[PDB]
């Protein structure tokens, strides 16, 4: 996250650090926690990926120094690719991991809420990006999570800031004119998460986007809304 702050313990409780265990362990992506076996992320993140066994998902963490050798996790019994998926800019960047176990809810871990088709209306004005990633283009991954508040930005916007791309309906922006404030490297598969009515709403999934927060180049998100048949009809 570039232009972001420290999170509090606990104030992202969806919000997973996914890890590769090959060659050796490191966090490979973000993602959310949408059932108690199931975790929604990006596409792209298992590019080269040829087996589940060597993931580990990891919740209801807020520093990557509590993960050791020692640490519980989480293993993956099945990677779901949307069969429409070819490669991020291009759309329909979503997966689900299927847990080898279910999660226990507490304070520290629980699922947030997928948006309503009803709520394509709703003009949200709090949402915020979170991640392990980089604070810049050139960076590492972050020890702790880290926020950021970013506005939404209308689809025909980001389309005028991304003239060599097709910005769909299935594409959520999300940005300041000015940039500053950004996903980046490490971030993608985490939520864009939008609080409305006191509620939090998974509306995006961290995907791609020019650089990392520059002006007039807003991150796209998988605009999830548009899956919600997708991800009942898989999770069944
Ligand atoms: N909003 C904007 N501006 N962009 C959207 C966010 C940026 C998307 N890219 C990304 O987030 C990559 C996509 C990716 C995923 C998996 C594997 C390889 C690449 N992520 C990374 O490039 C990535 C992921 C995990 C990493 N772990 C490490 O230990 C060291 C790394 O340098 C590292 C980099």
């Amino acid at each position: 996250i570039v232009g972001g702050t420290a999170s509090v313990r606990g104030e992202w409780p969806w919000q997973v650090t996914l890890h590769t265990t090959s060659p050796t362990q490191r966090h490979l992506c973000g993602g959310s926690i949408i059932g108690n076996q199931w975790i929604l992320t990006a596409a792209h993140c298992f590019y080269g990926v040829e087996s589940p066994k060597i993931l580990r998902v990891y919740s209801g963490i807020l520093n990557q120094a509590e993960i050791a050798e020692d640490t519980s996790f989480f293993g993956v019994q099945e990677i779901i690719i949307h069969d429409q998926y070819k490669m991020a800019e291009s759309g329909y960047d979503i997966a689900l991991l299927k847990l080898e176990t279910t999660v226990n809810y507490a304070d520290s871990q629980r699922p947030i809420s997928l948006p309503s088709k009803g709520d394509r209306n709703v003009i949200y004005t709090d949402c915020w990006v979170t991640g392990w990633g980089y604070r810049k283009l050139r960076d590492k991954i972050q020890n702790t999570l880290q926020k950021a508040k970013i506005p939404l930005v209308t689809n025909e916007e980001c389309q005028k800031r991304y003239r060599g791309h097709k910005i769909t309906h299935k594409m959520i922006c999300a940005g300041y004119r000015e940039g500053g404030k950004d996903a980046c490297k490490g971030d993608s598969g985490g939520p864009l998460s939008c609080k409305h009515n006191e509620v939090w709403h998974l509306v995006g999934i961290t995907s791609w986007g020019e650089g990392c927060a520059q002006r007039e180049r807003p991150g796209v998100y998988t605009n999830v809304v548009e899956y919600v048949d997708w991800i009942l009809e898989k999770t069944q």
